[PDB]
RNA sequence: ACGAGAACAUACGUUCUUUGAACCAAGCUUCAACUCC
């Protein structure tokens, strides 16, 4: 089922979409780990074509 | 004082002419740059 799932990757998003995130814990309270990620901002629309 | 004596089975002559080791065939199939604290 897999062998059969065509899949690309997307155009080039523009990089104003980025933003550099501090990784958060909240299995209590929230506290932090000094680890950052550069994530995308949210709302962002990424095109895909799968067939 | 031998059915004997003398006498090269020798001379000449391209294993040679024509002939694709070719034809067909995806280096591909399945995978999250990731999990934990």
């Amino acid at each position: 089922v897999f062998a059969h799932l065509q899949v690309s990757d997307s155009e080039t998003i523009d990089l104003e979409n980025l933003k550099v995130y501090q990784k958060v814990d909240y299995s209590k309270t929230a506290k932090p780990l000094p680890l950052y990620r550069e994530c995308l901002k949210p709302n962002t629309e990424i095109t895909f074509t799968v067939s």
